[PDB]
């Protein structure tokens, strides 16, 4: 009965990882808040820090993403995803399981 950013993406999980990539997938927000979801953003943070960094250049128009930018081999990360609509940016998803950039 009002207009808001979307609720957060759901069910974020890691599908694959390597020394140079972390592949993730998620499910759409339960609610779009009153205007369609137009994109997703992925953030990455080395575990034990609060140094969240956006790892996509353009809005993601899919429910999966291969993270490559800024991945450091043998570092350990968590990820989170945000949804965007014409009102603004969602709070982030629940964070991912911990993932090491190794094979």
């Amino acid at each position: 009965g009002s207009s808001s950013p979307p609720s957060p993406p759901l069910d974020l999980h890691v599908t694959d990882a390597g020394r140079k990539h972390i592949a993730i997938a998620w499910k759409p927000p339960e609610k779009n808040g009153g205007s369609p979801i137009i994109g997703y953003h992925v953030e990455m943070c080395p575990v034990g820090t609060e140094k969240w960094m956006r790892v996509n250049s353009r809005p993601i128009k899919d429910l999966k993403f291969k993270v490559e930018e800024g991945v450091v081999p043998d570092k350990e990360y968590v990820l989170r995803v945000r949804a965007v609509n014409a009102i603004g940016v969602s709070e982030p998803s629940e964070i991912s399981e911990n993932v090491v950039a190794k094979d």
